[PDB]
């Protein structure tokens, strides 16, 4: 008999994720079916999105050789039936207060910072770059969390040193770039560009650095279709472009310029679920039909 979710203490909520205390040394990391676009959590959930993204994360943890916070199998008996397939039992860590971001391509706030200053997070870049320019080598572009409705603020390496220590900052930088490089190469081999990615790390009792969040999901990372990669224009979101196009199209009745957006057409939600499955199966070489669920 699996426990009820109500047996555990809710300790944190994100836009589309939840965190629960299981015991003194373990948490339950829960992905929901909610989806965010234009910094709004949309009214309409995407069926199986939580399960698909959990499957993705589990695959990438297995691909990487670095210590991670997984503390049991996807069907661990401590996982409630209600969240089976979209929840992971993890080890409690002392989390480091740094959003560890790697960018292989220049877009979003990285692009904006570059267009404003010529630099991103302390990195002075060549002149002449633009939207979706390839960065080589990938950049460590750390950020810190701000207030509830605010975007993370980009910071430089010295800021990271000030947050975690000089040696630890080096370690975060090196591991972030190494992990991103490995996963990006794997994905691209399968036809998907991982343009960038965001990690959080924590520290265990012995002082070891442990990867601890979700890793390389389309929420934590920009997924692009490599077959349509065209530098100089904004790349379609592999998973969210249908959602984006409808919301800003002639059928939504919504002006993006910060009214809460309307619910999505069922057809758009279903199409979106399909894109998540496509991305998962291509990258993992596995079938989502095999992934556990209620
Ligand atoms: C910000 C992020 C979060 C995730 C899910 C929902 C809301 C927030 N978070 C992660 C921890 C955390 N703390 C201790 N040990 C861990 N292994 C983890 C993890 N993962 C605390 N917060």
């Amino acid at each position: 008999m699996r426990p009820s979710l109500s047996d555990y203490q809710h300790v944190a909520s994100g836009k589309v994720r939840e965190l629960y205390r299981v015991d003194d040394e373990h948490l339950l990391f829960v992905a929901t079916d909610r989806i965010s676009a234009f910094d709004f959590v949309l009214d309409t959930p995407i069926p199986d999105k939580g399960r698909i993204l959990t499957a993705m994360s589990v695959f990438f943890f297995g691909l990487l050789t670095v210590p991670n916070h997984l503390a049991g199998p996807p069907d661990d008996p401590r996982i409630p039936e209600e969240v089976l397939g979209r929840a992971l039992l993890v080890r409690r860590l002392d989390m480091l207060p740094v959003e560890c971001v790697a960018r292989g391509y220049l877009t979003g706030s990285g692009l904006l910072d570059y267009q404003r200053t010529g630099a991103v997070c302390g990195h002075v870049l060549p002149q002449g770059l633009g939207e979706a320019s390839r960065l080589d080598p990938p950049l460590f572009t750390p950020a810190t969390k701000a207030d509830i409705g605010e975007h993370d603020m980009n910071v430089d390496f010295a800021a990271v040193v000030g947050l975690v220590g000089a040696v630890r900052a080096n370690q975060l930088r090196d591991e972030t770039i190494k992990i991103y490089t490995r996963a990006a190469a794997h994905a691209l081999h399968k036809g998907i560009i991982l343009a960038d990615t965001k990690f959080e790390f924590g520290v265990d009792i012995e002082g070891n650095l442990v990867l601890a969040d979700e890793v390389f999901t389309p929420d934590s990372s920009r997924y692009w279709d490599a077959a349509h990669y065209q530098p100089g224009v904004v790349q379609d979101s592999f998973d969210k472009q249908f959602v984006r196009n409808w919301l800003t199209g002639p059928e939504s009745g919504w002006d993006r310029a910060d009214t809460p957006p309307p619910p999505l057409p069922d057809e758009v939600a279903v199409a979106t679920r399909e894109r998540y499955i496509e991305a998962y199966e291509r990258i993992s070489g596995l079938s989502f039909s095999d992934w556990i669920g209620p």
